[PDB]
């Protein structure tokens, strides 16, 4: 046996969630064999870990643990994706050296294991990690790959972890072209390519994305998240120009039947991040989060944590929110995790292994 007795499809009907306290519900969420596709490793940490980094490098000697969390992180939320990014830029204070990056990666993988994630596609931005202390992106990648490997080996491969590379916008020394080049140079370690930060129309980088995609690295980019944009052009470009297999967030697809139809017919999956959307004010509330209408419309969706570090949450919190506020069932969650598995960028023989073991 292993620490977590994962739920089987047959057992789901015997579990009455309505009887359970929040504490007892989280024991059930933990036992869901989760496939997570959208989580930023470089912003994936616990409160305790973050504060330890701040103390290690004596960054905020005049602030208490709690003041440090309020100063740097996004647990209470904010106004926008713009405000989220400026706060992420502050968090880059911890990227002091390659030792802390390895430790970050190690703890990130281990916590996902503890939470009951069986398939983990992590993503990180080389330029985002490098800029604050002018680090070497080759050495950053080395530290990350090493940290993941060491923990995965310790855990006897009971969690399967893959990496995506993020080109991004909205921080100093950001470079999409260079990020794409780095991704292809390290194609053996990267299973996909993403764009994050500020949400922009990626039509203007058609050539860079064509080149990455056509080289055999599938695309999943952030689009249809930011509700402050005056139209849905970013989604049309993501789908029709970038030819993405998956969309980060994509919650604004719900505002257009045309996009709903296109996404369904192209077998595109939306990587929904419930808590993230609410905290960035991209959903008005969890009660009115678009995932419910998207799910009912027949669009493929999966549940993701996005940034455990920024929000001081974990993947099981997102499951809790969908159950409590939007009446999602264990059967829904199993279905969505199976979609996530089907749409994952991991090697298919690994995916077949995970399917036989849990689904
Ligand atoms: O991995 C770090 C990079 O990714 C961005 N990033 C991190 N989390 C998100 C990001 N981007 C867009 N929207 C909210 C959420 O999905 C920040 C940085 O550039
Ligand atoms: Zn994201």
């Amino acid at each position: 046996q292993e620490p977590i007795d994962f739920l089987k499809k047959e057992e789901l009907k015997n579990i009455d969630l309505s009887q359970m306290s929040k504490k007892e519900r989280y024991k059930i969420w933990k036992r869901i064999p989760k496939c997570e596709l959208h989580c930023h490793l470089d912003l994936c940490f616990s409160a305790d870990f973050f504060v330890s980094c701040i103390r290690k490098y004596n960054l905020q000697p005049n602030l208490s643990d709690e003041e440090v969390l309020d100063y740097y992180l996004f647990a209470k939320g904010g106004k926008s994706l713009g405000e989220f990014v400026e706060k992420a830029i502050k968090v880059a204070d911890i990227f002091h050296d390659y030792e802390v990056i390895e430790d970050l990666a190690k703890h990130a993988v281990f916590n996902k294991y503890k939470e009951g994630v069986v398939l983990m596609e992590f993503r990180y931005s080389p330029t985002f990690v490098a800029f604050k202390y002018n680090l070497d992106i080759e050495l950053i990648h080395q530290a990350i790959v090493k940290g993941i490997k060491e923990v995965v080996e310790l855990l006897d491969h009971k969690i399967h972890v893959a990496l995506m590379c993020i080109g991004d916008t909205g921080h100093e020394a950001a470079n999409i072209k260079a990020s794409a080049d780095f991704c292809l140079k390290h194609k053996a370690d990267f299973v996909g390519f993403d764009h994050g930060g500020h949400e922009v129309d990626l039509k203007e980088y058609k050539e860079i994305f064509d080149y990455v995609r056509e080289s055999g690295v599938p695309l999943s980019v952030h689009a249809g998240e930011d509700v402050t944009l005056p139209n849905l052009n970013t989604l049309y470009s993501a789908i029709q120009v970038l030819k993405v297999e998956r969309i980060g967030h994509g919650i604004r697809v719900a505002e257009s039947q045309e996009l709903i139809d296109m996404v369904k017919e192209k077998n595109i999956l939306l990587e929904v991040c419930p808590i993230s959307n609410v905290l960035l004010k991209n959903a008005k509330s969890m009660d009115t989060h678009p995932i419910r209408q998207l799910y009912d419309a027949g669009v493929k969706v999966s549940v993701n944590s996005d940034d455990p570090g920024m929000f001081l949450t974990n993947i099981n919190d997102d499951y809790e929110e969908l159950y409590t506020h939007l009446n999602f069932t264990l059967e829904d969650f199993m279905k969505m995790n199976e979609w996530a598995l089907e749409k994952s960028f991991m090697d298919s023989n690994i995916k077949d292994k995970i399917k036989n073991l849990y689904f």
